C-alpha cells in the first residue's frame, strides 16, 4: 500500500553519423515490456493468451511465472516495436508493464559494421566507436521515482529526481559513400582471388582523417545471431604483419637523407643473393646485376637495399620509421588495437640491419602502414590519426624532409609507371604512386601501399588480401588491381583534378 522506488531515465544515445552527416547509428525507441509476477498470479487463466502474444510456449511460460512468483520484476521481452509492444498490452493482462527505451539501428549494417561497432542489450558500447566513444555518447541517465505496492502494482509517480541528459552526437571521418566503394571492392577482389579475408584502409593524407575501413569477413550488428569472432576481428586494426617491400620507401628517405645516395645512384645486387656470416639475403627475382635506386624498389631486391642500409647504418632508418608511426601506438583507443613492433639495438648488426630495411622482423598493421604512406605523400609532414571528422587540423610533425618526400613520390611513380613495374596499379587519368608487397604468414598476405595524385597527394591507401587461393599470391597480382579501382572512386568522389590526361 506504499513503498517509493528510483527508477532510471534512459538517456538518448548520440547519434553517429558520416562525416556528412549520413546516419550510421541511430537510437530507437523501443517498448520493453516486463510483468509482476505477484499480480500475474492472481489472473492464471490469463497465462496462455499471453504465453502465446510472447511466442512462448503455455506450460514452459507457466513454469517461469510459478518459480519467480516471490519476486517483483522479471523480464518479458525486450526491445519491441511500438506496434508490437502495445498489441500485448491491449490485452490487459493484470500485471503486465512497458518500459519505454532504445536500441540502436545501424542503416549501413554490415558495410560499417567494425569501424561503428555495437551496443549490447543495455545500450551500452560494446566495440568500434561505440565503445571507443561511449562516454560522449551515452549521456546521463535521468531519476524518477514511482510508487509500487506491497503487492507490486504501481499506483503513481512521485516526482522526478534528476532528468536524463542524452548523449551528444558525433561524426565520424568515414566518408559512406568511399566506405560503399571500398566495402564492395574487397569483397569482389576476394572472390576473384579465393581469399580468406582483407582490409582496407583510405586517409586523408592533410588531415590524417580515416576516410575508409573496411575488413572482409564482415557482418550485420542488426541482427547478432551465432556470429562468430572471426567475422567481428577488426583486422585493419589488430592484425599485425611483417611489411616486407612496403616499407622500403622509408629506407630510401633514409638513404636520400644521408647525404651519401641520389637516385641515379647504382647497387650491384648480382647474383641475387649475399650472405651476411650464416644468414642469406634472397631476392625473389635473381636476373640483376647492376640497378638503380628506382630499379631497386621496383624489382624490390632486398639485397640492394641491404647494401644501401650497410652503408647508411640501420638507426638512420629506425628513426624514420618510428617517426612515421610504424609499431607505435596510433591514439586511436580502438578495442583490441594492436601496436606491433619495431625493434631497436643499441649496437644494430649487419643481419638485423638488413632485415629492417627490407621489412622483416617488425610488424605493422594496415592502420600503421597507411599512416606512414599518409606522412610520406603530405610532403614528409606526419598528421595524427583521426576517425572523427578533422575541422581545425592539427599541426604535423615534419619528418621526413619535403625534398626528400618529393624524390621519393616521383619514385614510387615511377614503380607504379615503369617498365615491370605494378602496372595494375595505376589509375585511369591519374599518376599513381605505390608499393607493392608480400607478407608470409604457403600462407602470404598480398600487400599494396600507394597514394595519389603522385604530383600533388591527396589520398593514401593500403590493401592487404589474407591468403590468395588462385593466382600467384603476390602483391601487384592480387592487391593493386583493388588499389586502382578504389582509389579512382576515392579520387572522383571528392573531385580531385585528374593530373594524367592528353
Amino acid at each position: 500500500g506504499g513503498s517509493v522506488r528510483h527508477i532510471a531515465i534512459p538517456a538518448h544515445r548520440g547519434l553517429i553519423t558520416d562525416r556528412n552527416g549520413e546516419p550510421l547509428a541511430v537510437s530507437t525507441p523501443v517498448t520493453t515490456l516486463w510483468a509482476n509476477p505477484k499480480e500475474l498470479m492472481t489472473a492464471k487463466e490469463r497465462w496462455p493468451q499471453l504465453a502465446a502474444a510472447l511466442g512462448q510456449d503455455t506450460k514452459l511460460f507457466a513454469d517461469r511465472i510459478e518459480q519467480n512468483a516471490e519476486r517483483e520484476f522479471i523480464y518479458l521481452v525486450r526491445g519491441l516495436t511500438p506496434e508490437q509492444g502495445e498489441g500485448v498490452i491491449a490485452l490487459k493482462v493484470p500485471g503486465v508493464y512497458s518500459i519505454e527505451e532504445f536500441r540502436r539501428f545501424y542503416p549501413a549494417g554490415e558495410v560499417v559494421a567494425h569501424a561503428v561497432g555495437f551496443t549490447d542489450v543495455d545500450d551500452r558500447g560494446r566495440e568500434g566507436i561505440e565503445l571507443a566513444f561511449d562516454e560522449w555518447l551515452a549521456g546521463v541517465p535521468g531519476k524518477r521515482q514511482v510508487l509500487k505496492d506491497r503487492r507490486g502494482r504501481v499506483i503513481k509517480d512521485v516526482q522526478v529526481t534528476k532528468n536524463a541528459k542524452p548523449g551528444k552526437t558525433l561524426a565520424l571521418s568515414i566518408d559512406l559513400r568511399l566506405q560503399y566503394l571500398a566495402h564492395r571492392e574487397l569483397r569482389n577482389a576476394l572472390l576473384e582471388n579465393g581469399a580468406k579475408a582483407g582490409s582496407l584502409v583510405i586517409m586523408d593524407v592533410k588531415t590524417g582523417e580515416i576516410l575508409a575501413m573496411t575488413n572482409q569477413p564482415t557482418y550485420n550488428p542488426n541482427n547478432r545471431r551465432n556470429l562468430q569472432p572471426a567475422a567481428m576481428r577488426n583486422r585493419a586494426m589488430i592484425d599485425v604483419f611483417e611489411p616486407g617491400s612496403t616499407v622500403k620507401p622509408f629506407s630510401m628517405s633514409a638513404a636520400l637523407a644521408s647525404g651519401r645516395w641520389k637516385p641515379s645512384d647504382i647497387v650491384d645486387v648480382y647474383p641475387g643473393t649475399l650472405q651476411i656470416g650464416r644468414y642469406t639475403i634472397r631476392d625473389v627475382s635473381r636476373n640483376s646485376r647492376q640497378l638503380d635506386l628506382t630499379g631497386i624498389l621496383i624489382k624490390s631486391s632486398n639485397v640492394g637495399i641491404s647494401k644501401i642500409a650497410f652503408d647508411i647504418g640501420a638507426e638512420s632508418i629506425y628513426s624514420v620509421m618510428q617517426q612515421v608511426g610504424l609499431g607505435q601506438d596510433t591514439g586511436l583507443g580502438f578495442p583490441g588495437e594492436r601496436v606491433g613492433n619495431l625493434p631497436n639495438h643499441r649496437k644494430w648488426p649487419k643481419a638485423e640491419t638488413a632485415t629492417l630495411a627490407y621489412g622483416y622482423g617488425l610488424s605493422v598493421t594496415a592502420i600503421q602502414l597507411a599512416h606512414a604512406y599518409a606522412a610520406l605523400a603530405n610532403d614528409g609532414k606526419s598528421v595524427p590519426l583521426s576517425m572523427t571528422r578533422v575541422d581545425r587540423v592539427p599541426d604535423g610533425v615534419q619528418v621526413i624532409s619535403p625534398e626528400v618526400a618529393s624524390t621519393v613520390q616521383g619514385m614510387l611513380q615511377q614503380v607504379v609507371e615503369a617498365q615491370g613495374g605494378v602496372f595494375r596499379a595505376q589509375v585511369p587519368g591519374y599518376h599513381a604512386a605505390g608499393k607493392s608487397g608480400t607478407a608470409r604468414k604457403n600462407a602470404y598476405r598480398s600487400l599494396f601501399a600507394g597514394f595519389a595524385p603522385a604530383t600533388d597527394p591527396r589520398i593514401a591507401m593500403v590493401v592487404v588480401i589474407d591468403e590468395p587461393s588462385k593466382a600467384g599470391y603476390f602483391g601487384g597480382l592480387v592487391s593493386a588491381p583493388v588499389f586502382s579501382k578504389v582509389m579512382a572512386g576515392a579520387l572522383r568522389l571528392m573531385n580531385v583534378p585528374p593530373d594524367n590526361l592528353p
